[PDB]
């Protein structure tokens, strides 16, 4: 049998360096939600795997210009990987080109601020201009917003795209730096699942405010034509049943808490 | 060629209710509601004509364990009587073995109604005590969560529900709210968190969710294998997720029509 490529994506708690990862090796260097998971499905799919970290570290978008996909889509649409176990968004598109199992995760698209800045809405942000705000690039929230037709999303959208200097940002980790480095100046646009785990993490001055923007989920994503899209997608949802997934969630954004795409 | 989809689908307010005038009309016009709106936009996007059909026994989808027969709108698709399932039918792992779903278009859990003033607000709550009985829906999901729990307090439920007499479960959703309702607080229903938001804003106003939800998970179309259908309507709901489409859609059904104002 042939061992599983894995990609992945450095986001935290989903997949994180471990301590001394520098003297690791293969798989044992990374610790997070998705590497148990993937060990989880592993399992109930008997393979063998190794994790590999994404090359351009992108979740993965289709160039306008030369219609080749980066990110992880990338990895998976050109026979690089043979799997994503990632917090991969489901879209339209991506579902176009890869296959998705049923969601592990639920999420939406949610605002950062630093604590005590004035906006608690995505319509608040629309209609000021003092207070920045961006999003990740070659992700599903960007791509959220360059498509939207509903007025207070296409308004930022509109204002994001032509911002100078550029309010996107290439991690998420860089999104929140920003937000914590502008004194209330910059506003991030991600997912809540990373917003809720960024807000119980030291220096505990960021917060979500508002309600989520959209409704959706994550997937483990497989090229077309996998033997392995039936057997992950019920490994899927027999982890969800056995309450894995939700044992999962609290050990790596709860257990965790410091604060108490 | 072109051959009109048998719908099947369940009598569950807000998804499928009967018209005011329903005894005036015909087909498909007899009914409103969250999935026969969805109904009409999944067959806008696929291009095709259907009737909407009422699950003869009035149930989601269970194996007997003596026969091993499918009930319910599950045993409609898996013994090839519809076409297509639109109905507020959880995605689960048994499920997914004989029929597909698409991808959800709704999220949900497990949840607690109460009637207002009962001293209970969790699931830990109903397991230490006696006093309140409690139960869940038949041939459903809620049903088989808690026969399958290995979660303590989830199999402590089970162990109670499945030997109390009479008996703690339900035909219909409107059979169990009408118990909590007529109890005096001392029954408590289990049933997905979509259900009881939506009774919580409807009139008399005397019931309340309580508590997390026990689990999380989803509502999906369904087909049996080897649909033609299958494809387009995945994509129909994530086009239609993506356009904003099934948000709105639960506004409209949901608290737009407040009256407190499986
Ligand atoms: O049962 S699932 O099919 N499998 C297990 C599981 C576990 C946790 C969450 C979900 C889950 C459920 C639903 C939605 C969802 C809601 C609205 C629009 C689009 C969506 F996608 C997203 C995620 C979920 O869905
Ligand atoms: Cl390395
Ligand atoms: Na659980």
């Amino acid at each position: 049998n042939k061992t599983v490529v894995v990609t992945t994506i450095l986001e935290s708690p989903y997949v994180m360096m471990k301590k001394n990862h520098e003297m690791l090796e293969g798989n044992e260097r990374y610790e997070g939600y998705c590497v148990d998971l993937a060990a989880e499905i592993a399992k109930h799919c008997g393979f063998k795997y190794k994790l590999t970290i994404v090359g351009d570290g992108k979740y993965g978008a289709r160039d306008a210009d030369t219609k080749i996909w980066n990110g992880m889509v990338g990895e998976l649409v050109y026979g690089k990987a043979d799997i994503a176990i990632a917090p991969l968004t489901i879209t339209l598109v991506r579902e176009e080109v890869i296959d998705f199992s049923k969601p592990f995760m639920s999420l939406g698209i949610s605002i950062m601020i630093k604590k005590g800045t004035p906006i608690e809405s995505a319509e608040d942000l629309s209609k000021q201009t003092e207070i920045a705000y961006g999003t990740l690039d070659s992700g599903s929230t960007k791509e959220f917003f360059r498509r939207s037709k509903i007025a207070v999303f296409d308004k930022m959208w509109t204002y994001m795209r032509s911002a100078e200097p550029s309010v996107f940002v290439r991690t998420t980790a860089e999104g929140v730096a920003r937000v914590r480095k502008s004194k209330g100046k910059y506003a991030y646009l991600l997912e809540s699942t990373m917003n809720e785990y960024i807000e119980q993490r030291k220096p505990c001055d960021t917060m979500k405010v508002g309600g989520n923007l959209d409704s959706k989920g994550y997937g483990i994503a497989t090229p077309k034509g996998s033997s392995l899209r039936t057997p992950v997608n019920l490994a899927v949802l027999k982890l969800s049943e056995q309450g894995v997934l939700d044992k999962l969630k609290n050990k790596w954004w709860y257990d965790k808490g410091e604060c108490g795409e």
